[PDB]
């Protein structure tokens, strides 16, 4: 019922019609659980409790910085970082080719969450920000469609390559 024993999702809105049916905002596709899994597979040196704590602190930071429900900000970040199409490489002979392909709703989410965790993990490793602060910053940047966001910039890149590979 309560996310990480504190937040509610009943007032969180998914305005992107293409993702709304696949983002689970109901009590026990749980995006928070998915994010934790992505963070768990990144870094920031049980592994699950660790990732859980990093995400929870990141949410507290997001709420303080934006003044909004952290889960809602994550949804915006996901919606902004989820590419609407992708491509598959085919390096045959001496040249690699790009081909635009369908990307499923759940893979769109997985890509966005993976890139958010990757961006956070990268900033953390190289700056004086804790993993939680980097994750909060990455999520906020993505939610605001700010190119400084790794996930968002990656999303633009993927769609750019896909639209050109048609």
């Amino acid at each position: 019922i309560k996310v990480m024993g504190r937040w509610s999702t009943e007032d969180v809105e998914v305005k992107d019609p293409s993702l709304k049916p696949y983002i689970n905002l109901e009590p026990r596709v749980h995006i928070v659980e998915r994010l934790i899994n992505k963070v768990m597979r990144s870094g920031g040196s049980s592994k699950k409790v660790r990732a859980y704590e990093v995400v929870k602190e990141a949410f507290k930071i997001i709420e303080k910085r934006t003044g909004k429900n952290p889960i809602q900000v994550l949804v915006w970040a996901i919606e902004n970082a989820a590419p609407r199409e992708d491509t598959t490489s085919v390096m045959f002979g001496g040249i690699r080719y790009h081909v635009a392909v369908d990307i499923s709703p759940l893979r769109r989410l997985d890509v966005a969450l993976r890139n958010i965790a990757l961006g956070a993990s990268a900033k953390c490793y190289r700056t004086k920000m804790s993993f939680a602060e980097a994750l909060a910053e990455e999520i906020i940047l993505a939610a605001n469609k700010d190119p400084k966001s790794y996930a968002y910039s990656k999303k633009l890149e993927i769609e750019r390559i896909a639209e050109s590979s048609r």
